[PDB]
């Protein structure tokens, strides 16, 4: 239904690159690995290059590649993700961190080549020092969450928002409102969906091997809520 749509029919390479800064904490994010959309799957490996992060790995999880949702058949006319490729698409979020700070994110997911890169700024502020961020209080594992996505016709893309849950080591949950816009980077039509959600589930995980801080992350993420 679209011609980015061919560029997933296979295991596409994907590298990620974040630059941060969190109440003047700047920390580097560099990952690597593929992502599958014929089973909406992704599998990455990401490490910091700045030493321990300043938050913990949970809370970047959402910001460090929709496009490899699996959108079933009878709901393909809506995955405007991939109609955008390979030219891509300008991802935004602010994070609220409830009763603590938020994050603001800009992103560019893109072909380079054969791979998906995915090139990310984020800035955080007003986090408490002693909260669950700063204090590193969190899990580190992470739920399944719905991704509630509409039509933003003005931009020729996408909204989102849906609210995280992150567990806090007390057996509190910390909840993290997301607010996110999707505006493609190229001027050919793409794909602007009907009212959908992507139902998303991710594992996290450590490379025995590696001495830097670092994550591995498993994701399953599948399109719903359009019948056949």
């Amino acid at each position: 239904v679209s011609k980015g749509e061919e560029l997933f029919t296979g295991v596409v390479p994907i590298l990620v690159e974040l630059d941060g800064d969190v109440n003047g904490h700047k920390f580097s994010v560099r990952g690597e690995g593929e992502g599958d959309a014929t089973n909406g799957k992704l599998t990455l490996k990401f490490i910091s290059t700045t030493g321990k992060l300043p938050v913990p790995w949970p809370t970047l999880v959402t910001t460090l590649v929709q496009c490899f949702s699996r959108y079933p058949d009878h709901m393909k006319r809506h995955d405007f993700f991939k109609s955008a490729m390979p030219e891509g698409y300008v991802q935004e979020r602010t994070i609220s961190f409830k009763d603590d700070g938020t994050y603001k994110t800009r992103a560019e997911v893109k072909f380079e080549g054969d791979t998906l890169v995915n090139r990310i700024e984020l800035k955080g502020i007003d986090f408490k020092e002693d909260g669950n961020i700063l204090g590193h209080k969190l899990e580190y594992n992470f739920n399944c969450h719905n991704v509630y996505i509409t039509a933003d016709k003005q931009k020729n893309g996408i909204k989102a928002n849906f609210k995280i849950r992150h567990n806090v080591e007390d057996g509190s949950v910390q909840l993290a409102d997301h607010y996110q816009q999707n505006t493609p980077i190229g001027d050919g039509p793409v794909l602007l969906p009907d009212n959908h959600y992507l139902s998303t589930c991710s594992v996290l995980s450590k490379d025995p091997n590696e001495k830097r801080d670092h994550m591995v992350l498993l994701e399953r993420v599948t399109a719903a809520g359009i019948t056949h």
